[PDB]
């Protein structure tokens, strides 16, 4: 009733959501699901009410009428007078990025080389880079242009999937969910800094927080910030900490979605949830923290503040702007309006 079931996206949020469900007195249940298009159906079935979801998600899940009710707010310098959950959301910045020592590599001379991303369908990862690659070469082959990827949830055997590693065992390779090495911000950068691929389209947040001692986990202990740099598009590379003039665009930030007439119950639970297990929740420091998972990204991104209300009551078009609405549909056209399940 006044309970949420939340839907995890593979067996690591599975295990952080049992972990929640149990700190919240049930009052947050879970449901699990492989793949962020069957955890988007389950929502439709009623069977499950909300997830957080990257933009991409979010306009595949609007097609069919789920609703952006709360999102990702990181911290600003801007509005920092405003409390975190009435300040507006500023987006994130969609970049590319390579390793120094790969000189004379930039944006035009990215024809058939090796390439990392977040997951097909995402934002940062996929569409932005994408859609931007199928514009500069009049063409739709977009499966052709890089010799080899990771980009998971592309055909296992084509060769999108070829540098995907799998889990522990070597099993589910290329699955789009945290059991892939490479899925993921993380798992992107992880595939560049181990020189699996030439390039990984992540966000500038990724590269801050798995260099310089930031991370601590083994593959970026090591990892120094000099060493990567940034690819703007007028053929040009700068120090990572040039961003605001070399990224490939800003992002909307990842928002919860929900069935629109399940919305306000949604909303209500999840703000007195933060209350409890947010940055300076009652709980999380010493029983849990809702936005902590080493690194790993788990049903919210681990510098999430808090989650924002968003005020106009935006449909998803207004959430994710025209400009994005635009590109997404442009570039949908090379793989017509309804929910596509
Ligand atoms: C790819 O090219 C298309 C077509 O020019 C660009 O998309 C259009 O986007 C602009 C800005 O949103 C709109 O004014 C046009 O209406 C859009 N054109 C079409 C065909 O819909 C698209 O933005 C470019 N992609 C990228 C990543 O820059
Ligand atoms: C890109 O990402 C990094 C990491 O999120 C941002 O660097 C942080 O900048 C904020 C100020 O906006 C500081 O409070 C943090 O201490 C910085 N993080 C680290 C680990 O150094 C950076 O601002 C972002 N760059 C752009 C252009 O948006
Ligand atoms: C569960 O929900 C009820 C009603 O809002 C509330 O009183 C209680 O504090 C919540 N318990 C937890 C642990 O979230
Ligand atoms: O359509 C919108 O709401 C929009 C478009 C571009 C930038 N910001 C918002
Ligand atoms: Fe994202
Ligand atoms: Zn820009
Ligand atoms: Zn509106």
């Amino acid at each position: 009733y006044t309970r949420v079931v939340w839907c995890a996206v593979g067996p690591e949020e599975q295990k952080k959501c049992q972990q929640w469900s149990q700190q919240s007195g049930q009052n947050v249940t879970c449901a699990t699901a492989s793949t962020t298009d069957d955890c988007i159906v389950l929502v439709l079935k009623g069977e499950a009410d909300a997830l957080n979801l990257d933009g991409g998600y979010i306009y595949t899940a609007g097609k069919c009428g789920l609703v952006p009710v709360l999102a990702e707010n990181r911290k600003s310098s801007k509005h920092s007078s405003l409390d975190c959950v009435l300040r507006p959301t500023e987006g994130y910045l969609a970049v590319a990025v390579v390793k120094k020592a790969n000189e004379g590599l930039t944006w035009n001379s990215l024809k058939d080389k090796k390439s990392c991303h977040t997951a097909v369908d995402r934002t940062a990862g996929w569409n932005i880079p994408m859609g931007l690659i199928v514009n500069q070469t009049g063409s739709c082959a977009f499966d052709e242009f890089f010799s080899q990827s990771c980009a998971p949830g592309a055909d296992p055997k084509s060769r999108l999937c070829a540098l995907c590693a799998g889990d522990d065992q070597g099993l589910d390779k290329c699955v789009p969910n945290s059991k892939e090495k490479y899925y993921g911000y993380t798992g992107a950068f992880r595939c560049l800094a181990e020189d699996v691929g030439d390039v990984a389209f992540v966000k500038n947040d990724t590269v801050w927080e798995n260099t310089n001692g930031e991370s601590t986990a083994d593959w970026a202990k090591n990892l120094k910030r000099e060493d990567f740099r940034l690819l703007c598009l007028d053929g040009t590379r700068k120090p990572v900490t040039e961003a605001q003039s070399c990224h490939l665009a800003v992002a909307p930030n990842h928002a919860v979605v929900s069935r629109s007439d399940r919305a306000a119950h949604v909303e209500q639970v999840l703000l007195h949830q933060q209350a409890l297990f947010g940055k300076n929740g009652k709980n999380c420091p010493d029983k849990f923290c809702l936005f902590k998972s080493e690194t790993k990204n788990l049903l919210f991104n681990d510098n999430t503040e808090c989650l924002a209300k968003l005020g106009g009551r935006p449909t998803y078009e207004e959430y994710l702007g025209t400009e994005y609405v635009t590109a997404i549909a442009n570039l949908k056209k090379c793989s017509l309006e309804a929910c596509a399940f």
